[PDB]
């Protein structure tokens, strides 16, 4: 894990990912937009920041008038963070805590905490853990921004997707590659291509059947909760067709004193960098219009700061069933 | 760190897609095979140490070529892999494959020729040379070593174009107001980041600004620890007049055999490979009159992450417009 | 076999085919100046134009002093013949016939046959026997020209083309297209391209030893002659690697009283519309430089207008051996 | 002659290749899978005929759709593949491969759906539709048939290029000395030729100077007999001033299923398939104005090489300025 973790926090040291996350208008604007339209929530109060970054969701804060901000941060990009304060003239109001929020020293309790915890399907980098550990520091009143999250799932069909695989993986079926016989390693191959979720975006039609919503309440949901997820799911299908897998997409709500503020990486949403998630079937699942896809979606956290996903998924009336493995640390970003 | 990087270097190559994505490279796959057969006296009934096997393609070479026994010294999880292939191919009698690093294995016997793939982006780039080096000790007196030299080639180079749009990216961090926070007091930082980021792609060869210098390793005699600190001085008489941007690096190796000389160029007036080429940018270029002379020096220090903090220090010596710059071969920009 | 020839003699029907036969300045300007440097054996002789087409080879012929051409023609092409004997005011030395050279009436025997019988790999369309059977109309002293066929065969190592087949065969395994498993068709798919002679042209490198010479000439063989055609080989390679199948050309020699003219297919000579034909081994076989490769190419005129191919070669130091059958009436056209 | 271009054209569907080349048009096999499984009602326990299967893709659509019974009838050899993909997906239940021409063969019931591929270049080329239409003779009196129906679009075009193109090939027979001979008396015929060659290729729309005339083919109402001459009036409301080179020719078929009607267009207006669009020029181009009116006639007329002789007449009805034309839809110029 020690490993995974180190390379995670040498990634996030590098001012390009600040600026091509911040460069993201549904994130960046999204996340003033809750801030300032719930000023009553951050007027006069203390905040903890948690994985600041660059420091801009503090900054927000102290638009919104917050008394003083705590904004922790584990990589390098704290020290900048620090320069950003200076600059700004908001020394007074923000303090930059270099480390982890599981292992630094707050001197005080907040009245709410903010983070942008969110990875691919929501849950990839395991950061949510790491935000409700940071409910150590909340006061009984306290708030999060963001306060839910909602994993949408939902049958899609792209026979090109599903053919991709097997027409890369049969680079190995040949007899004499340079005189080598390849063809041993082909079911392996095969078996890597299915375990990497694929990360772009599609069309809205691709999707079967209205999509299955999974909701965890920051506000109640205890760190140990995200290390093992299981998701329910039984599709209605709207469509007749084969079923190549599942989609994946998110939303977050900031509800705050005023306002709810909704962030959606929806595919009928604008383009987001977190995109939409899809694990493949390892067979395709025919469906009737009418008929139900009933399974579950189990995410079990993984030493590499990621789940393995099992999907289980069955056409009802019919028996046939499909069973896939993935892991979301490698997955396969096909968006060009 | 050193245990950090290794972990996620060899995760890397564990996968069979890293595989097909090398060996589908027809002049590197392609030259190592003309390299081992038509030097196959090189191989005829001789003992061979494959470092680094992967999958086992060069191993295979030497099988075909001849070889009595070729001990395949893998670290990766591909060596399963390539054990699969070895029974597949009938090959059990011949091909050994040893899990492990080829610093920690034993071998059973000492071998009449190595055979590796060692070059990385720069030739250097993964530090695999070492490794190589390190194999000499189970080398016998009259032995060989295929590649047995390393050419890197140096050029000045005039893109405008690309010096733009690294100055564009770091240009965001000049923001005063970015959703109303300061962000200028970066900037220098974040041009230092963008500009330490080598670029790895091709060009025309119209954009060298004089003819290469080239640097020679020869891995027959080169001792591992030489490559802790390499220094390459160059002088470089320039043809064109013009702004210096930078300097643009290529390799070849040559496999000096018995019956034949076969080189693997991966430079700018030769396909393709995937090397491509790669160019380090001064963060403000050098204006150099043709028949002037641009010397400086080039200085790779091995540091923990299996690569190379590269120091390239260049100036017009009529002028004395002087550059320094500083190079993090472990954050490339794929330019494509 | 009538199926076939009514669509042969419907192919040679249309005026485009013509052109763009006369527009190989190969073929044309050859011909003219094989006829015109020879004029002595045209000077107010009789001479029979065997599938003469739009009539060029006759006008030739005419224009180095014959005094009476019959040229044969059973497309309906030999219509426009006719048209252009009037046109160019040839009629009183000019005769065109329509219908084929084994069934028309020639009222005189002729001093000398001239055709252009040539198909891939000098053998297809079989028009070649069309030509001797016009022997039986040829006088005593009586000349042919073309005089001479050789047909080059040679081992050739193209490790792409070979891949090639493979890549295309591979559609087919796939266990769900469309919810449909193709795999059990794969290995058929393999054969159905392995069957195909390729038509294209190459860089004379990927020859790997001195070509092999069969030849037929046409004053002295006989029509049964070419139902079977036995070419022993026996390559001495001048380089070291994989064999990947035989590479085809062929020359045609005008052997006249004055001078003999040679029109060359080659890949040595500029491009024709013959290309080169290359034939792949199902197997590669390997072979070091001085090896020999020994074997038969086999060709079995069949009821296509065409001929079965059967290969079979083996490398003798090694007794590894590659067996082939191809259908030259199905050739894949890979020049683009 | 009819028995040697059936010869000619069964022989060429026998290849495998023809097969994956067909079914690699995404649009043709997965519009019909989504017309087959949107309808599964129309195939749930139904008795199904399918006209020149092939490899049987659409017999397995209909199985997967619940087909109880499917009788799959080919002519050519690919039958055989068939039964394979029958055995190998464990269909041999409920798909039944009958070989030979469907007007020959017997099937032991009448069925209650006929589903086929009928459709050529220009939607009538290689007169399946015939044999299609034939099938009526085992449809059921409440039956349907997949496709139901097509419609022929014709709308004039410019494009000054094309005609250049085919005007300069017929030009090679203008020449007074090529080699010294004088084809001129020619030319007329080989402009003849060359603008008898339907060019099947894609365009942009832009280049059609007129709203589409359709022309519907009603399936289920059409007898066999009526495709022996078929009559297509057409008047066009001239959108644009210039130059009419002639007509461009796609099509559509809907299947009209109880649950949906699903349309494959091979429009201009929508993805490219193989069957491209088809444009007949003028020998002539018409000059019209808009606002006028572009009248006249498309005749098919089927002859005996499995395809139309067609006459297109058309005349700018304001200047009486008429243009008569011949194609010869066998002979096809694939201009890609
Ligand atoms: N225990 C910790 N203590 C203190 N800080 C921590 C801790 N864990 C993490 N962090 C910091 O939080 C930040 C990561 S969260 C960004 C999550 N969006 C990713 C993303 C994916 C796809 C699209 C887009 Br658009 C954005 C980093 O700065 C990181 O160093
Ligand atoms: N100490 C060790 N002992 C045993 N094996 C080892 C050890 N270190 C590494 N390896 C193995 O050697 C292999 C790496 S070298 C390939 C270097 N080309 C990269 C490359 C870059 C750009 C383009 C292209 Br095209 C290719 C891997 O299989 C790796 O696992
Ligand atoms: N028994 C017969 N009696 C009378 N005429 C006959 C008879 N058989 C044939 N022909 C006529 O000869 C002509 C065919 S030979 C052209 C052979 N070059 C092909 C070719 C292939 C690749 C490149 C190039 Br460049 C040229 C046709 O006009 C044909 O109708
Ligand atoms: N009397 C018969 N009885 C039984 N089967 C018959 C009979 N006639 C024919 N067939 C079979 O039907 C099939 C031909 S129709 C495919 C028509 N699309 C062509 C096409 C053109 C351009 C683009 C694309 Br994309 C596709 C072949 O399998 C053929 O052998």
């Amino acid at each position: 894990e020690e490993s995974s973790a180190v390379q995670y926090f040498q990634f996030y040291g590098y001012l390009s990912q600040q600026q091509n996350m911040m460069q993201d208008y549904v994130r960046t604007g999204t996340y003033q937009r809750a801030i300032l339209q719930n000023h009553t929530d951050f007027k006069d109060k203390i905040v903890l920041d948690v994985g600041c970054g660059s420091g801009i969701l503090s900054f927000f804060a102290a638009q919104a008038g917050a008394r003083k901000i705590y904004a922790v941060e584990a990589s390098t990009m704290a020290q900048h963070a620090e320069v950003l304060v200076k600059s700004n003239n908001l020394t007074d109001r923000i303090v930059v805590i270099p480390g982890k929020v599981e292992e630094v020293s707050l001197p005080e309790q907040v009245d709410i905490i903010i983070s942008e915890p969110m990875g691919y399907m929501l849950f990839n980098e395991r950061m949510l853990e790491s935000y409700l550990h940071a409910k150590k520091y909340l006061k009984p009143s306290g708030n999060m921004f963001p306060t839910i999250g909602d994993v949408h799932l939902a049958p899609f069909t792209d026979e090109q997707l599903y053919m991709e695989q097997f027409t890369k993986a049969n680079f190995w079926y040949q007899p004499s590659f340079h005189g080598v016989d390849l063809s041993a390693l082909r079911g392996a191959a095969v078996d890597e291509y299915f375990r990497q979720p694929v990360v772009d975006t599609f069309d809205i039609r691709i999707l079967m059947a209205k999509s299955v919503k999974y909701t965890v309440n920051f506000l109640e949901a205890k760190e140990g909760d995200l290390h093992r997820i299981e998701i329910p799911f039984k599709f209605h299908m709207l469509h007749s067709g084969l079923v190549h897998g599942l989609a994946f997409w998110f939303d977050v709500a900031f509800i705050g004193s005023i306002m709810t503020v909704w962030l959606s990486t929806a595919p009928t949403e604008p383009l987001t960098h977190w995109y939409q998630v899809r694990c493949l079937f390892q067979s395709p699942l025919f469906a009737k219009a009418g008929d139900t896809l009933s399974g579950t979606c189990l995410l079990i956290a993984n030493k590499r700061q990621s789940y393995d996903i099992s999907i289980v998924a069955q056409v009802d009336q019919t028996g046939s069933k499909s069973s896939n493995l993935l892991d979301l640390k490698n997955p396969f970003f096909r968006y060009t």
